């Protein structure tokens, strides 16, 4: 399911190496370090980006991001 | 061959790990890992890049990319 | 703990292979390597950086870190 | 030998895992991985970079490359 | 010490593997890859360095330095 849509308004590195960015008033974290880099250019740029995920209540986990 | 040219529509990270950039209408993935950061770059910066593969049709797998 | 919060005023590669940054006048250090390139953008793109720890003095190990 | 010198005209990631660029005209490959993301920035920002290598004749390897 | 500061008037990647840049009208190499790319991104964008070693003198090889 696309549980956010919209510019990434901050991204957390954590102490677990789990990444957190906050879309659309909701905080989601995922563990694909490959995601890490992909997801700061995306916030330093204002790209739109789309969390995908199975649980969509803030602060879950995702996987999958599309970038727009 | 070359299957398709253009600008980056999207890219879309999947949850099996592997990538996918539409370009000219069609999409394609491929799980070298090293393309990511170029293909996003490429994406954010507007560089014309071509997907070159065997198959090429919507859907196909690819390794092999020109950036332009 | 919000050790510090602010642009990172230089970053410092050590000899050990931890990297150092300075933020509010206070310096310190992570052991990521994930984490280097991730703080030299925020550095070189001026963004604000919350470094989070359980000890906040100059000097101290920090892995969590906040981008806005 | 200064083999060529000039902007990266573009780069092409090849299925075998080596990179190709092509300066002055002239194509060169590498299969020494670091210099991937350094040639492609090289590339995005529009260095000057000097190809440096024994054989300077198109489609020739090289693994040793200044950045202007 | 303090061997240089100043910005990278040019950087180059060596056949063995190992990273040379001039700051100061004098010469250093490195052989910690991380470094690669923190030390191309400050060349590219202007930032000033400071080569932090034992031994100063141009050819020398360094392990620290300093981001501004």
């Amino acid at each position: 399911a696309d549980c956010a849509k919209g510019k990434i308004e901050f991204s957390k590195y954590n102490e677990d190496n789990t990444f957190t960015v906050k879309v659309s008033g909701r905080e989601y974290w995922t563990n694909r370090w490959n995601l890490q880099p992909l997801l700061q250019s995306a916030q330093l740029t204002g790209m739109t980006v789309t969390i995908i995920s199975n649980t969509c209540s803030s602060g879950s986990g995702f996987a999958e991001v599309q970038f727009n």
